[PDB]
């Protein structure tokens, strides 16, 4: 029945091998999405090897985005999976480092807590990874327990920094027993083209690595862009000493989506539930099938330029294109990205030809971002020929600084990007940065409130620049309305021009992006891709 | 000729295998003495492992007793037999830890310095470790450029800890090429009684694990209990790929002193000048020939009762018994310690069954100390029988209790042993840590005076507590006389009877033992020595 | 009951760190005696890293002396321990081998017998050595199946050769589970008499090398000079995640046949039975407590010289000195053993200066052997002093050639040590070299029939070079009889003087040590020391 007894805390690790970005998140994440439909109360966990206290001080060519939590940590990208996936909020106790661990080991022994011991990576470092591990499965604020916990092990099997997390998870086998410990390992088998044929000598390797430092796996995920022969899954299962149930083929899906059912037609959470002798129910696939109709077919379809400086062939932007893709679900239609060179649309020339073809253009937000002149020239062109745009943090800026050039402030910009303007119409109100939830209030019938469909809203903040209330009557004059504001009206949220001045130009400096998920999709992408449909049919 | 053209600044890297307190550190600096003498400017340096910001938390049951430097540092126990060998002062930079280095990061980290790269134990860490060491080589304050610096890599190869600092020596070999970097290891040759055989398998796996990190030894230091036999150096040379030339047998030596000996009777200098290209002189061996003539050939012949809680077969009080010979060394006496348990000295027929047959007492400072009754009770003992007494630090504070409990204040104590004591004699003036040099006034014609012939001096602090200044006319009716003080008096440094009541009995709060080198005795101790002359030739 | 339920055969694994000749075979040996008290049928085998395909072809200064079996292999020394401690006769597979495991797997390699698949080090050659291990659980000829076999694997954990037994011993545990599969690691804790203290630090890093290949050892024999501390104990339980029970101090015993008791006092007996779940009942100690009466509280005191070349401080005798000890206990007399160097004896004096103390003289027998002009002269020197003489294959070999000296055949010698001597009396009769048992035939009442009380006895041979029966009748007139032969007398195989001539003077060409027992002692060492107690008694 529903009701079932009491049972001790799973915790399932997830360890990569061979090389970083073979989707062991996503996996993670499609096995916690698994897991969840079957009735458990699964929570998550990411353990990140890099000495950074928090990636906010990272470049975004190193890991993609930057992620923020309703606590208002500051964690990596993959919470966001977990988020998007579990339909979730998570604490910020779900992103441990290196860097928080050494910290605390050092501040606890200047402080003498170890009673004059000799401090060491193990056990004391490793102490602190265990307790911080076991942390998790400690009842929530109202009492409910969790079923599993899902710890991520971020890096390689075998990077120097690794090696006090997987001790640390050897440690937690040790004490809860392998009854409560399963091990799962993503592993990559590469193809070579000029002999044709698919090598599992890399996973041989890493599972080899992986059992010198005490660690068998009990399944492996062979990431492959074809699916795998059964001829090789045998000779892995056979040469890896893992059963052959637990050898699954997870070839590269057309989209993340797909995921959970590639894992679920493998059996892997069959093999996890009676690994682990959890207590289940089947999967109701309802609510999923209807999210991968809305993917696989879509009624319509449209073009949005994504216009960035990481767009060179990076994830940087991957919250962005999942609340697009999300958005055009909600309507049913295919969004096509055109990864569009932020410093190909600074001449009106360039911009025309990178832009002319797409039915609507997205400013994302960033961090140690320089050549905006090239996104307030793709605003002016987009503004001029009729395309939608959404303005994300600095994509707002950019919207108030061509706003700024369209009323007489020709020289204005941010402090940021001309410490030197006559006109900082962007300034520092380094200032308070604001990091995660804040209220907000909007214009009664805005297009943004027509959009929420609501006065009240939060959303996640990450900025510490602000519009200069200095020039707000000025700027109006360019028919810029501040929709939305702070409840003491202090700072502007949102900006959006008349619906009869432009269809839909909108922007604000809150990532939307980090509250939307794939089965609630957030209400200004949906506005937005509504939007760019209504011009698609009316063009 | 004495005068030679420049070279660049050699690094000879020290290691150890198999396990520690192989004399590792007396080896290096043995060879600094040796490289000494030859004419080169030896500089030294350590490494240390652990995560501990500096050993001043750690329990003199770990590694032993803790050190002190003239800038203040607090520093492993090897810069001590730095110190004592090369007969200098060395700077707090002498010892790097891995807190050190991982705090200074993360710091760094914090601050944005790394401009958005991802922090990881390659490069970061290993650079900073590399930055640390050639810092060594810059030149001094008054432009002397050391000739060799010979760096300590504390622990055991194959420790966890070690594994930074050891990729930093080969970065370092890296850089600077074989012509400029050598690496010493020592290691540990068991004998097997059962079946008389010396084993060189433990060497072998040391050397392999070495090798596995990227590092090949120049020469083996084969610590063993007994010479070691040809054919075994010869085995050992063959399997290590080391040049028999290298491998140096150094049995254990009747006294630290003579090691200098052994490494020279070996040619492990000569063999190391070779090696790095160093210009040299014949080994001018005036000085250490004087030494140990007082060494090996004493006219008499002195017991000191050493009464502590660490001595329990632990070398805790390295520097007091070294002190304490090299005081025999200036009378050509031999003193032969007794380690007496604080313990057993309770009572006043336990404290006669240990105390009766010796020539003096000491009584050390310490940390973390406790049972300062049977230490009080070892001095009341010791004035009753008229043995000599020498306290440090701790020392000195139980003469006081014992001087308050001769006068009327039985129940006196110091707030750190009994914080419910109504005669605080000894009290907190956490109060602040005196810590390193400090300079004192002495009583004209003070015993104290006598010894160190002036009325000014600067000794070595460590403690926090002080003799409480309201107490000083009531203590003063034993007889007992403040005869040493701070510049403004303020604080008592040095107590002492007068000759007429007891022959010699002394404390200081300070740690002369940190002053003394081999070579140039400290007075205190050789007053301390004579004393107990005096009264064996007097009893 | 003494009868109980089928189980299935347990697998205990004994490896070895740090170094070799730690006792890892006696700590086996002991184990094996006391299973075999409880009442479980033990089996006991061998893996030997080496290439040689067996140890003939060995010189005895690399592992002692040679063994020889029933079935005629030859084998180890540990073969012999095993018999000696189990009283049993061990089969030729009890000693497997690298050398016969890679020639096997060739052979079957140049059959074609893999169809065609690439032979490799996994998967062939670790099938070969756990095909050979599974064997030993076989029933044997009469179908009594072992309860447990215990498999010692020689070598040192981290040597190369070691790496494919250990790696077949890891596929047993996975194939068996940890219900049926124990290991059990010996390492070394050594002594640094410097700073008295007992390093645990080679300990640590032997686990770790262990579980770098996947074993986790369950207990450990802790060798040492001293009975370790329990906190040591305590550390080394904590820092390798081995249970406290499990770890086992093992102190060098005065004798190898104390081991026994020092493991059951440690109770790791009953850790082994209950961790095996194996059906048990309480050791009868009767047999070996009287064998330590015998062995701690003689009657009397006997000193036997053992003249070798390997007497140089090797176990290379250890069969003799045993069999010589199981000969003082079966008269309850203290044999002491006087390592005499055969090449003092050469010269009369020398071999007076040498041999005038002791009691007795014993010639053991050896291969690759020179000088035996030394041995000879013992011979002669102890023949005129009247000390009895025992000659060991060699040694019956020296005293025919001392008999042809005595009669005339002053030149003669053996064509092995002189092959152009102009009398050779001993000689080819290479020739076939004799192995294993072999049936011979006694003179009536000669002393060889006197101490066996049979006509017919059956002993181990190995040796190639015979008595020239050309000079039977010539050597007969030194008084030497031929009082043992083969059945159809073409072989000597005894000599002896008659009583009057010396009371006791015998020779054998076999090795009666390797069919003694401690609790079983051979009928000639018997009669041996016998003959040494009654000339101490007269002289
Ligand atoms: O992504 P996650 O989920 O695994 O989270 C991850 C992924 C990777 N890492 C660590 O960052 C460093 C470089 O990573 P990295 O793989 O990129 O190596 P590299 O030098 O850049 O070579 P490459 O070209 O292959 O990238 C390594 O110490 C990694 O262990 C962390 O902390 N979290
Ligand atoms: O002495 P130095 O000059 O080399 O300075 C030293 C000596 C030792 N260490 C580190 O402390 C830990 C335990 O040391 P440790 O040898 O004592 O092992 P253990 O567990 O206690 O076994 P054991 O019984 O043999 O003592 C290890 O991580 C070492 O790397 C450091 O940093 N500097
Ligand atoms: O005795 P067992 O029962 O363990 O049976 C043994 C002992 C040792 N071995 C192997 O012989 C080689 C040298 O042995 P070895 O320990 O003596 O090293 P080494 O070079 O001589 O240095 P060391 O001075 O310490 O002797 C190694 O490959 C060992 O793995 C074998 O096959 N059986
Ligand atoms: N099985 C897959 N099929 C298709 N695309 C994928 C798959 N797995 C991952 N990806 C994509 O590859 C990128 C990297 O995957 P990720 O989850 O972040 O691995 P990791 O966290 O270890 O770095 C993600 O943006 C994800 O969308
Ligand atoms: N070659 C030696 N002969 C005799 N005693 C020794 C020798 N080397 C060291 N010792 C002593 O053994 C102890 C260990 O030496 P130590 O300097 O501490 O080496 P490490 O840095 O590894 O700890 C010291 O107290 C030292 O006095
Ligand atoms: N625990 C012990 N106490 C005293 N002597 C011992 C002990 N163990 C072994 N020996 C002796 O040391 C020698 C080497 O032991 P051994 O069994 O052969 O170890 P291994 O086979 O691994 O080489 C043996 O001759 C044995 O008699
Ligand atoms: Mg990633
Ligand atoms: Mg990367
Ligand atoms: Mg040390
Ligand atoms: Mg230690
Ligand atoms: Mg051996
Ligand atoms: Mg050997």
């Amino acid at each position: 029945m529903r009701k079932h007894p009491q049972t001790a805390t799973k915790h399932l690790f997830v360890s990569g091998g061979v090389a970083s970005s073979l989707g062991k998140g996503l996996t993670a994440s499609s096995l916690g999405q698994l897991l969840t439909a079957r009735g458990l109360h699964v929570t998550m966990q990411k353990l990140d090897p890099y000495l950074n206290v928090d990636p906010g001080t990272m470049n975004p060519f190193q890991h993609g985005e930057v992620f923020v939590t309703e606590d208002g940590a500051e964690t990596d990208l993959d919470v966001g999976h977990y988020e998007r996936f579990l339909d979730r909020n998570l604490p910020g106790s779900a992103n441990v480092t290196t860097g928080q661990v050494y910290s605390t080991v050092i501040a606890k022994e200047r402080r003498g807590e170890y009673l004059g011991d000799t401090v060491q990576v193990i056990p004391h470092i490793t102490d602190e990874i265990k307790r911080r591990i076991l942390a998790m499965a400690q009842p929530d604020a109202d009492g409910n327990r969790p079923d599993v916990v899902i710890t991520e092990i971020g890096g390689t099997v075998g990077d120097i920094e690794s090696q006090p997390f997987l001790e640390a998870a050897r440690q937690v086998r040790h004490y809860l027993g392998r009854e409560d410990v399963f091990f799962l390992h993503v592993s990559l088998v590469p193809y070579l083209a000029p002999s044709g044929e698919l090598k599992t000598k890399p996973t041989q390797h890493s599972v080899a690595a992986l059992r010198s430092i005490g660690i068998t796996p009990d399944a492996l995920i062979l990431r492959c862009d074809r699916d795998v022969p059964e001829a090789l899954k045998n000779k892995i299962a056979l040469m890896c000493d893992v059963d052959i149930d637990g050898v699954i083929s997870t070839p590269d899906a057309p989209s993340i989506y797909d995921i959970p059912k590639v894992l679920h037609r493998e059996e892997l959470d069959a093999f996890v539930v009676r690994r682990l002798n959890l207590p289940f129910r089947d999967v109701d696939w309802t609510e999923w099938d209807d999210l991968l109709r809305r993917v696989h077919e879509p009624h319509e379809t449209v073009r949005i330029a994504l216009v960035g400086k990481y767009v060179e062939l990076s994830d940087a932007y991957l919250s962005v294109a999942e609340a697009l893709r999300a958005g055009g679900f909600k309507h049913r239609a295919k969004v096509e990205i055109c990864w569009v060179a932020s410093d190909g649309c600074e001449t009106t020339s360039g911009a025309a030809a990178a832009l002319g073809d797409v039915h609507g253009v997205l400013i994302p937000g960033g961090f140690g971002i320089r050549g905006i002149e090239g996104k307030i020239g793709a605003i002016a062109y987009a503004r001029a020929r009729g395309l939608p745009v959404l303005g994300l943090c600095l994509g707002l800026q950019c919207i108030v600084i061509e706003a700024a050039r369209s009323v007489g402030l020709t020289n204005a910009n941010s402090a940021e990007f001309d410490p030197d303007t006559p006109d900082p119409v962007i300034a520092t109100m380094g200032g308070t940065m604001r990091l995660g939830s804040y209220p907000a209030v909007l214009e009664p019938d805005s297009v943004v409130a027509q959009a929420y469909q609501t006065t009240q809203v939060s959303e996640r903040h990450r900025h510490r620049y602000e519009v200069n209330n200095a020039y707000r009557d000025k700027i109006a004059e360019s028919g810029l309305r501040f929709s939305g504001t702070s409840p003491d009206g202090h700072l502007v949220e949102f900006v959006e021009y008349p619906p009869d001045r432009h269809p839909f130009v909108v922007g604000t400096q809150a990532h939307p992006e980090l509250k939307s998920r794939p089965t609630r999709p957030h209400p200004l992408f949906v506005a937005f891709v509504g939007a760019a449909i209504d011009y698609k049919a009316g063009e």
